[PDB]
Formats: C-alpha cells, sequence, structure tokens
C-alpha cells in the first residue's frame, strides 16, 4: 500500500556532533551531551530556581541543563547572498536549516542546475519547527528578530530556486517526523519528483524552558531517562537535520547514491483524551500498524525500534502499551532512544531519530541507550516483544535473510503522532576487480567560494581517503564534476589512484605542483562565449583525443566549461558538504 | 487527474458578517467594512504615524485603518470543557476557530458520534494561521499567552475526537487555500475519509502593523484598491472560515448536503526571483494551468476569478499577467477580489475568496468589486480574457451547459502559491409535488447546553422557515434528529407543515402548549439502562404503531433515546450551527 522512498541525501548536528561521523561515534560511545545553560542564552541569575513546586510560583525555571548546539548563531549569510542585517534579524533556527538544506544537495550530489534540467526543480521543503520564542529578544539599534515558520520553508525554495510545495510542519514534538511523512506522500502521489524534509530546534529564550517547567515537563535531574526507572521529564536538546528524498523507483534509474529507504509510514491523532496532552496507546497501536501494513511488513520484520522515549514516569509505559498492541498479531526486538544520549529535540527529534536509525542500519550496530540500567518500574519487557538495548551490539541481518528494518516514532504533546519504518538499502554489487580497479587518470576538479573555504573542502576529501569509506576514484570525479556547482576559487587534480591523489592533497594543503589553481570571477556566459571560439574548441577536442588531462583541468580550473561525459556515466557517491564557516549573529543573553 | 472533494460543511465571521448570509448581502451591497483600530485592540497614541517615511523609522505605523472583527475574543469555553483560566491563556485566533470548527460539523449534520460509527473518526484538520503577536501581551496576575500553531489543530482533533492528520498550514499569505487544498489531497489519497479545512487571522499586537510598515505593504489610504488605479498596499483583515470536505464519491451515497464541488487545486513556489518577496509570473501560470488540468477543465470553462488581489503597483499587473499566460491556450473573464471588501486577511485571505466564489456559485451573482472606478494604468483587461466586475450582475449559466466555476488564487508573500477551483454542484432533482408535499407529522428535536442557547437555537430555526430557504420539514427533521448532538436543555415539537412549526417555535419563543419541554441532567448510559425496561421499550412501540407522536416527543424530551429510523431516511441538510453566545477573554488594550 506504498512505494519506497530512497533517502539520497543526509545532513546533520547535534550536541558535540558537528558532522555524523562525530554523532555516530558519540552514540557508539554511549555518550551523553548534556550541559548546563551556556552564558551566551542567557544568566541563570533570576532563572534557575533548585526547588520545582517555588519555581512554577513566580515564574521560574527548575532545570539548568540541556543538550545545546555549537555554533547556533553562525551563519555562512555571504554565500547566500543574504545581507548581514538580514541575516541578524533572521531566526537561527532559519539559518542552520538553510545550511541544512544545501548541505543535503550536496551530500545527494545535487546541483541548482541538475534540479532544474532533470527535475524541471520540482522539489518540496517541508521543515519541521515548533520553538519561538526569539521575537522576546529586544536588541539595541532598528533590529526587529522574528520567527517565521513559513520563512524557514520558503527561503529554503527561494535560495536553491525550489518550485515544489514549500511549508513548516508544526505538530509540536513530531514536526520532523510528521514533515518526513508529508514529503514521502508526495512524492508517492507525484506533487514532486524530490523533496527536502527536516526539523530544527533551538533555545534562544529563556521563556521556553520556564513554559516547559509550568507544565512539569522537564526533567528535575537534566537526563531522559528513557524507559529507566526514576523517570522524571525530558532534557531539552538541540539539533538540526535534513534528508533529500526521492522515489526508489527513479533515484536508481538515476543513478543516485542512496543511504536507506523509507518503505512505510503514517500520522494520526490521539482524539479525545482524558487530557489536552495525555497520550493514547490505542492510537499509537493503530500508527504503527498502519505503517506496518503500508510497507507490507510483518512486526516480525522490524529489528530496531527507535522509541520516543520522553522519560517520563506515566508517558514510556504508555508508549509501550502501544507498541506490543501493534506488535502483538506479529519476543526480544530491540529498543532505545536517542533522548538518552541528546535530550529532546522536539521539533527535530524525529530527524534525530530517524538518523540515528539510518546509522545503526548502515553500520550493522545498536547504539546503546543510557540511564536504562535500572527498568522503569511500570515495565518488564519480559512480558513485551521488546528488549532495552542498554549496550552496544552488533545488528545481524534477520534470519529471514531480508533487509534490516527500524521503526521510529515520535510523539506530539498536542496529540500528533508519526511512525517512520526504514530498511536497510540492499543491491547486487559486483566482485571487485583484483588485485585493484583500473588505473586510469582522471581529473578531480574542487572549487568553494573562498580560498579558505577551497582548502577546507580539500581537507575533507583528505580524511575521505584516510577514513576507510569506499573510494573509487571514478565515482568521486564523476560526483565533483557533475554534482558540486563551479564556484570562484578552483584547484583541479589529475590522479589515477586514490594514494596518489592523497599524496596531491597533503601537498595542497601544505600550500612545479601536481595541480591547476585558478581563480575564476566571471559570468557563466561570458566564459561560454570564449569556449565557443573554434580553435578553443578544438583545443579541448585535441587534448582530449591525446589523453592531456593536465591541460584539460588547466584549462577548468581557468574558468573554461567542460562537457564532462566527453571525458568517459558512472553512479554518484556521497562526497562531504560545503564547510560552512561563516559570521557569528546573535545579539546577546 | 483527480477526484471531485465534496464541500458538505462551511462556516465563517467576518468584518461586519457574523453569519455567511450577512457577509453575502455585504458582498451583493459593494459593502466595504474599513475602520481605524478599536480602543480594545491598542491606542493610536504611540502607534500611528501619518507620514510613511518617518513612520518606518522610530518603529511607528503609517496605517490606522483594517476590517476588524467582532467578538474576536468571545469563547464558549465552558460548551468545549474548558476552564476560563486555560481559555484566557490561548490565541483568541486558536479560540475562534475551535468554535468554527464545531460549527462546520452542524451545518454538514455531522455529531462526533456519527464521525466515529460511521467514519472511525478519520477526520483530518488543515489549519492555516500565520499571524503571531499574542505572545507579547504581558497581562497582570500567572498568565501566559502563547500561540501554538500545532494547538490550533490538534485542540480541535482533540475536543471533536478525530483521529486522522492534525496540523497547522503556514505558507503566510495562502495558508488557508494551501491548508484546503493539502486537505483535498490526503482525501484523494485516503489519508482520511473526512477533513477540516480553514483558516483564522486576528490583528492582537499593534507590532503586526508595525513589520508590515517596515516592508512598505500596508496601504496608506487604508484600501484594497485591487487592480485599481493609485495601488498602495493592502489594508488588514480579520476573519475565521471552515470547511468540511469530503469525496464527491462518498458524499453522494451517504446523501450529504454538499454545497459545492472542489474540481482541482495545485500549490508551488516561485522559486528565485529577483528578490524574497518579488512575484513569479511564470510560476502562477504553472500553478493555474497545473489545477486546470487536474480538474480536466479548459480556461474557457472558468466563469469567475477570484483573484489575489493586494491592491498594489507591481504585484496586480503580475498576477494577470500569470492569468493571461495561464488562460492563453484556452476574451471576458469576470474578475474581482473580496479583499476590496473586507482587506487582507493572509491567513485566512484564502478560505474568505473561497466563501466568496461559493456565495457567487450558489447565488448565481457577481458580486462588485470595490475601487476599481479607475483600472490600473498598468493594465488593460481588453488585451486579456478577463474583465473586471466594478458592479454587481447575474451569473448565467455557460453556453457549454456545464456547471459555473471559479477559480480561486491565494499568493503567499514567501513565494508558496495556491489555486482552487470550484464548481457549481449540480444533480437529478425530481419535480416538485403539487400543490403541495404530503403532510405526515414529524418529530423535531430541539436541544442546546443552555436555555438561552435553546431559544437562540429556535431563533435560528424561525429565521430558516422565514427567509426563504428550501424547507421540507421531514429533512430538517431527520437532521434534527440524527444531525445534532442530544444536549442538557431540550424541546421537542410535533408538525406535518413548516407554517403549523413557525407558528408553534413563534409561540415557544414567546414562553397547554404545542411541544414537551425538559432538561436532562443524565449520562447517556443512566438513560440508556431505564429504556431497556421491557414495559418502556413496549411503550416506544406502541407508540410508534398508533402514531402517538406527542408521547414520543414528550418521552425524548425527557431523556429517553429513540432509534430515529424507527419514525419512517431523507438525505440530511444545512441547519444553522450552534449559537455561541461565550464569554469574553481578552487582557485589554
Ligand atoms: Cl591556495
Ligand atoms: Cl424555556
Amino acid at each position: 500500500a506504498d512505494e519506497p522512498i530512497a533517502l539520497i541525501g543526509l545532513s546533520g548536528r547535534y550536541p558535540d556532533a558537528p558532522t555524523l561521523e562525530a554523532f555516530w561515534e558519540n552514540l557508539r560511545a554511549g555518550r551523553e551531551s548534556v550541559r548546563e545553560v551556556p552564558a551566551e542564552r542567557w544568566p541563570l541569575d533570576a532563572f534557575y530556581e533548585p526547588d520545582p513546586q517555588r519555581a512554577v510560583q513566580q515564574g521560574a525555571s527548575y532545570s539548568k541543563w540541556g543538550a545545546f548546539l555549537d555554533d547556533f548563531a553562525r551563519f555562512d549569510a555571504a554565500f547566500f547572498g543574504i545581507a548581514p542585517r538580514d541575516a541578524a534579524d533572521m531566526d537561527p533556527q532559519e539559518r542552520l536549516f538553510v545550511e541544512s538544506a544545501w548541505s543535503v544537495l550536496e551530500d545527494a550530489g545535487y546541483t541548482r542546475q541538475r534540479l532544474a534540467e532533470q527535475h524541471a526543480s520540482s522539489v518540496g521543503v517541508f521543515a519541521g519547527i515548533t520553538k519561538t520564542g526569539f521575537d522576546r529578544h529586544r536588541p539595541p539599534a532598528p533590529p526587529a528578530p522574528r520567527t517565521s515558520f513559513g520563512s524557514l520553508a520558503n527561503r529554503v525554495s527561494y535560495l536553491l530556486d525550489l518550485h515544489g510545495p514549500s511549508m513548516p510542519i508544526d505538530t509540536m514534538c513530531s514536526s520532523s517526523l510528521t514533515a518526513i511523512h508529508e514529503a514521502c506522500e508526495h512524492l508517492r502521489h507525484g506533487a514532486c519528483e524530490l523533496a527536502i524534509a527536516g526539523g530544527v530546534n533551538l533555545y534562544l529564550h529563556p521563556s521556553s524552558y520556564v513554559e516547559l517547567c509550568r507544565s512539569r515537563m522537564l526533567a528535575t535531574d537534566g537526563h531522559c531517562r528513557s524507559f529507566g526507572a526514576g523517570g522524571d521529564g525530558f532534557l531539552p536538546g538541540e539539533g538540526v537535520g535534513a534528508v533529500l528524498l526521492k522515489p526508489l523507483s527513479a533515484a536508481e534509474a538515476d543513478g543516485d547514491p542512496i543511504h536507506a529507504v523509507i518503505v512505510g509510514s503514517a500520522i494520526n491523532h490521539g482524539g479525545r483524551t482524558n487530557g489536552y496532552t495525555v497520550p493514547n496507546p490505542r492510537a499509537q497501536a493503530a500508527l504503527i500498524r498502519d505503517a506496518l501494513d503500508r510497507a507490507g511488513v510483518s512486526a516480525a520484520g522490524i529489528g530496531y525500534i527507535e522509541a520516543h522515549g520522553t522519560g517520563t514516569r506515566l508517558g514510556d509505559p504508555v508508549e509501550i502499551d502501544g507498541l506490543t498492541q501493534a506488535f502483538a498479531p506479529d519476543g526480544a526486538c530491540a529498543l532505545g532512544s536517542v533522548k538518552s544520549n541528546i535530550g529532546h529535540l522536539e521539533a527535530a527529534a524525529g530527524i534525530a531519530g530517524l538518523t540515528k536509525a539510518v546509522l545503526q542500519l548502515q553500520h550493522g550496530e545498536f547504539a546503546p541507550t543510557l540511564h536504562a540500567e535500572q527498568t522503569n518500574p511500570d515495565i518488564d519487557f519480559a512480558a513485551t516483544p521488546f528488549t532495552l538495548q542498554t549496550g552496544g551490539a552488533p545488528w545481524p541481518r534477520p534470519a529471514d535473510g531480508g533487509p534490516r528494518r527500524a521503526g521510529i516514532s515520535s510523539f506530539g504533546a498536542g496529540g500528533a503522532n508519526a511512525h517512520v519504518i526504514v530498511a536497510e538499502y540492499r543491491s547486487a554489487t559486483p566482485a571487485p576487480a583484483t588485485p585493484a580497479p583500473s588505473a586510469r587518470p582522471v581529473l578531480l576538479p574542487l572549487s568553494a567560494r573562498t580560498t579558505e573555504d577551497l582548502h577546507a573542502r580539500a581537507g575533507q576529501l583528505s580524511d575521505l581517503l584516510r577514513n576507510g569509506a569506499p573510494v573509487d576514484l571514478p565515482a568521486v570525479a564523476a560526483t565533483l564534476q557533475t554534482g558540486r556547482e563551479e564556484m570562484a576559487e578552483r584547484v583541479c587534480f589529475v590522479a589515477s589512484t586514490p594514494g596518489e591523489w592523497l599524496d596531491q592533497l597533503g601537498a595542497f594543503l601544505a600550500d612545479e605542483v601536481p595541480w591547476s589553481r585558478g581563480r575564476v570571477r566571471a559570468t557563466r556566459e561570458t566564459l561560454a562565449a570564449l569556449a565557443e571560439k573554434d580553435e578553443l574548441r578544438a583545443l579541448v577536442t585535441r587534448w582530449i583525443n591525446r589523453g592531456d588531462w593536465h591541460d584539460l583541468a588547466a584549462f577548468w580550473a581557468k574558468g573554461m566549461p567542460l562537457d564532462w561525459t566527453r571525458l568517459h556515466t558512472p553512479a554518484r557517491v556521497h562526497l562531504p558538504a560545503y564547510p560552512f564557516a561563516g559570521r557569528q549573529f546573535w545579539f546577546g543573553p
């Protein structure tokens, strides 16, 4: 009852994790990124009140902790042609999500031009967000801080020239997972050919904590003891994440690089319960059952549940109640929650959970769940089809022979629920050539907006070659050529082996030379007109025929356009996204 | 490329229009509901600055006008079991939309029970909203004003026990029209069996005007001269509106009352333009063409365009540019904008435009467009397929013999666009019985939460019988019986003709008597247990067989359950929705 949606682009920043590499390593190490509220956010002087009961009175907060995001206020405005003044006025949540949105494009190997020519720019944007408070800031001269849920999505669609549906998704705690679901639906029904979905969550004003405290939803100890004993409330967590989605059918045909596959998803509402924020286990069951059927998968086909897992006394047993009811017709299924690592990201909780699930699928490992040494007294997993993953362990292939599958749940405080089933992506791969692939010379073009960015890009690729990620030069070359935009500061390499390229990159970073360097400050139209000169056309044709790759490389580095299809199309691969290192835009505490 | 979605429920409140009857009469009369900012909103002392240039400096507003909504802060909290304290803290936008959401249910003739039994409560909620500012208020003791886009939808899903998708829609100026589109999509794809979609727009804080002024988007004269000469900016307008939607296939089968049919709709984004808020005529063309094709209708099949029509110098010609490009392959098509009547409702602009379009379709008339005596100099409609409807005129059936169709456009400031094509609903109706329908006695049950509400309900029905709306008693009876919830204060009539019923209602409002009055303060379960007594069952059966209708009426009025199917199912009709007259919840200026 559903068509598979390929996940071809993935980006994210999380507490103590500027990259997904760091994020996975933290998860693998069972790291908790809890921290007292940074001085730059707001002073704890008239904010923190140790006693929970006295805190609700006089409008304070009994929580001083939180998992915060580094460089939350940092934004490369110049990159997006945004004036410093305007950037200062837009919510940091929106700034971070723009960079994230660019990053998923690069990760997937899509340029703005390729989106236009190949998909008519029909790319939808569904951006999860629920947190406000940036409005409350009143900075000195006139500055006008503003949060626009619409702008979050629409500005992305603007800057990237996307013509698909563009809207925020605010279902509170389940926003980003609702967004990921809606994106999939629009793709299954042809509303758009690609879709960016994600979420962002920042705590910019102390009033956020005060409000969360008034409802007694924050943990008094500052932890998310998901399904652990002494479950109080949750720990506020920050983060940005996005995915680029496309129907598996189209992705495989277009040779897109595929992280994983969303095989089924669902959303609903709990309806009338005893209270406005009282969860409905019956609804959660129907929710997950719905997703299961659309994926055409029995509950016994799920290897891991990334649970909502807020870490509250009555909340966690309800979630397991709903899970048991859903898995009842179809035990020991691995269960945990990223909340125990980085807290509650609310709007960004879904994308964070999904990201962890994908990383688990890809690495074939279970990340431990923290604060579960003593399981919540009101739950015994022995009577459930589930088993709390307190420790790290390998994720073996199912006995079926099928794919690994994970279920991710996200439950909104207002009763809006979401569930996404994600499967490992497997495909027939031919045996490797022995003892190595063919050593043919390829052009490896590299560009960035500034020299500092250029060196950062090269640094990223050096780390890529060294950190054991599967690398075949021609695929990397093709992605650099057709999956990256041509920018002003350029360097182009010619190499036949990764070893040779790594040697070159090392030399370049430390600085005749084994590369062509160039600065191209010219319109595409001007450079095109030059390239159309007959003798210049003749030069390129000659160089290609005689295999003068270093001349072609020099030509490109100086600004000349090359028809890359003439130089051989291998499938594209995931290469490091733009190393944003923008300015800081923050009013202050 | 689309399935028809029936519009079976319609509700709305607009400036100088507490009911849609008043709204249509205002539109018919060419009335403008412009007004200076009410004292209860905010003082104009440190707010209004006559000079536009000096106003942007020192953070003021050069607009003092606006189309405002009566009883914006009024809310029947008791009706929804909401404590006065909590109601005070929720955004008036959310309060008004709850009442609206209940009203569309009653208009469509749906109870909460019928939704559950017949559709498993799979009703989606898509609520348009973009305006914030309620947060800015800091009332005395602790009160905490809050705007939650998620709650807007989720609270409705809660109170009404709905289990479908529940989310706000914020695409800025096009919110409600985006919401109506998304609702339709979810219905076409089986995401839910019914859907509530709508929008709300209030100006609760003066900062709203200040921000709109900074971008020079407000009119200096306080008018929406849509496609008229001297087009400045727009006039801020308030309003609440909602629709209840269901696939035409299901609606006709279930005998639902049908206002009109949404035959096609579309959304997109302008992409990269010269500025973030600079409209894309090319995108608007593709948008409308998209909707046209999904409806399977040529542009020559459209009788009226309800244009976005902000009333700006360069904005209006762009809209017509996009309209001409769209209508180019497939002149004099009627065109206008409700903006000229009630200003710019932004989030609620779409639903307001749609509502006007439906009222035009139903009455078969064109409402005039105001401030168009001098057409915008940069446009001549003579070269366009369109003609600006400056005056009121009948809307004749198309020469094709087909249905009347209207196109409604709504363009967001962030570049998110929406277009909905709406068609007249026509169906084979048998010739009326002469000289009158059969005069058989029917039970006409009436109930409300209080006596004041009960008398208000009866007043509504009296007006209904007198104002020439088509009335056949058995249909009205059936809707009162199965399309209204049974509440505490009850009165039940037995009548055979509308004349007789009207006589009774008149007597009742002025007060043996020709009705049974009752107050039922009891659980359904308690009353059910009584009704199950054998001799009581026997009584009802006897009464039905002997046709003792006044005894049955007395029985129901005293709290006894009647199986209404035993008393005859005619199709339901639109009866007046609950006459909400709640308390006022407003912090102050
Ligand atoms: Cl350099
Ligand atoms: Cl009375």
